[PDB]
């Protein structure tokens, strides 16, 4: 990994635009006016990418030789990034300034602010612009999950009057969907901020790694069958796939793919009549898992828990909800977003079926039908000192006012009625709030403030 190959190119021309005699650049992020988002995931980008020595000779060596065909011109700033090397030994002379992580933020306000520590590195702000804009990926898988558990939670509150079992509804599928093993690590990681089940083993590593937990692992899985185990055994012979696999699992919680060749036959005559007689043997920690894979999400779900519900004893619950034995559940695991999760659970409650009957598998949905442009994530310079004076620095587009920029030293307080407000222009150093929310994380090369996965976590808890 290079630093000096890390950005857009352009920014390597940008050092010769600045006014002459700008000894300071400040710059800071924000998701835009989803109403709050989760920040989560910079610490893992601040001792991946930017802590200790980044810069080395080679290093230098290797990036002059890159721009020099990529521009078909000498325009790379070596003097800049040798200071850096001679000067700090490569370490960043940097100060990044950080609300902390888990913490559920509403838009339009400082999530963190980044500025050079020496008056030669005014450039360096800027260049570590692209780095950082990309902690809007884990803000959003993060943001986006918690919004579906916010979903889950009312439902499975309405029709059983609990929550038990929450953090186990939404489980990550999600790792053959993205676009990367990097981002499958991320992602998973950013989903587990707020629920505990997960087959994106990636994202085990990087908890223990970067952020630690007191648990020996983040999240837990099951055993569960694919098409492909199902199948093998031929179309002809679907209920000796099922009848091998459950008694394999005869003892923990078993999903199996059920929809191979026709779920309403496999939920009525395979799992309703031939093998019936080893479900309802079936202890209350071991539950069949019936899972459909196909079809409209919703009318699937509906037509499946008709069916088992005429061929397994339904029990009527304290609120009036119909609940199914608790040897048998269902997990649907497509065409799950938040949009079609919100249908569902909506239309079970409609026909009267618990949200305990159902849990909800999510794949691309929940890692990476997500942009940058979801939350608003931007990163852009806010304050600039020139000539020894500060001055406040934005943009406000005249066909777009939401692109409006704020302007100067922010500051990040609670307000009395115990929400959150950002400070511009260096307000924030008259103390008419309380004490700035943004602690410093990064300095000269080190990072001085780091949280666990469980501070994160407990930072990120719902409301309810
Ligand atoms: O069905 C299941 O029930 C619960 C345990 C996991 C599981 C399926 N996992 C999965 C992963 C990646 C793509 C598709 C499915």
């Amino acid at each position: 990994f290079n630093i000096l190959l890390a950005t857009d190119s352009y920014k390597v021309t940008h050092y010769k635009q600045y006014p002459p005699n700008t000894s300071k650049v400040y710059s800071y992020f924000e998701c835009r006016e989803y109403e709050e988002t989760v920040f989560y995931g910079l610490q893992y980008i601040l001792n991946k990418y930017l802590k200790g020595k980044v810069v080395t000779k080679e290093k230098i060596q290797e990036a002059k030789d890159v721009y020099k065909e990529h521009f078909q011109d000498d325009v790379f700033n070596e003097k800049g990034w040798n200071y850096i090397l001679e000067k700090y030994d490569g370490h960043l002379p940097i100060e990044i300034k950080a609300v902390p992580e888990g913490f559920v933020i509403p838009r339009g306000n400082v999530l963190f602010t980044v500025e050079n520590t020496d008056p030669e590195c005014y450039w360096l702000t800027n260049w570590i612009e692209t780095i950082l804009v990309q902690s809007w990926y884990p803000i959003t898988v993060a943001t986006n999950s918690r919004e579906q558990k916010k979903i889950l939670a009312k439902y499975l509150l309405e029709t059983s009057g609990n929550l038990d079992g929450l953090e186990y509804k939404l489980h990550d599928f999600g790792y053959r969907g993205v676009s990367s093993q990097e981002t499958a690590g991320i992602g998973a990681s950013a989903h587990l901020v707020n629920f505990k089940g997960t087959d994106t083993v990636a994202g085990l590593a990087l908890i223990k790694k970067y952020y630690g937990t007191k648990d020996p692992v983040p999240g837990y899985s099951v055993p569960a069958a694919e098409h492909s185990t199902i199948t093998a055994w031929g179309k002809d012979h679907e209920k000796d796939a099922f009848e091998h696999i459950v008694t394999q699992f005869s003892s923990v919680p078993v999903s199996v793919v059920s929809d191979s060749y026709d779920i309403y036959n496999a939920c009525e005559k395979i799992w309703g009549e031939d093998l019936r007689h080893l479900i309802v043997s079936r202890s209350t920690q071991a539950p069949l898992i019936i899972r459909p894979d196909s079809g409209n999400p919703l009318d699937t779900v509906l037509k499946v828990l008709e069916i088992l519900g005429k061929k397994f004893p339904v029990t009527e619950n304290s609120k009036g909800y119909k609940l199914l034995p608790p040897y048998l559940r269902v997990i649907q695991g497509d065409g799950v977003d938040i949009n079609t999760l919100q249908e569902i659970v909506e239309g079970m409650k409609q026909k009267m079926w618990s949200i305990e009957n159902i849990a909800f598998g999510s794949g691309g949905g929940l890692l990476q039908k997500l942009t940058r442009d979801l939350l608003n994530c931007s990163f852009k310079c806010s304050y600039v000192v020139t000539n020894g004076l500060g001055i406040n620095v934005f943009k406000d587009p005249v066909a777009d006012p939401n692109k409006r920029s704020k302007k100067g030293r922010l500051s990040l307080h609670r307000t009395p009625a115990g929400n959150f407000v950002t400070l511009e222009e260096g307000k924030g150093d008259l103390e008419e709030y309380g004490q700035d929310l943004l602690h410093t994380v990064f300095k000269n090369g080190k990072v001085t403030k780091s949280y666990s996965f469980d501070e994160i976590r407990k930072n990120a808890q719902l409301n309810i």
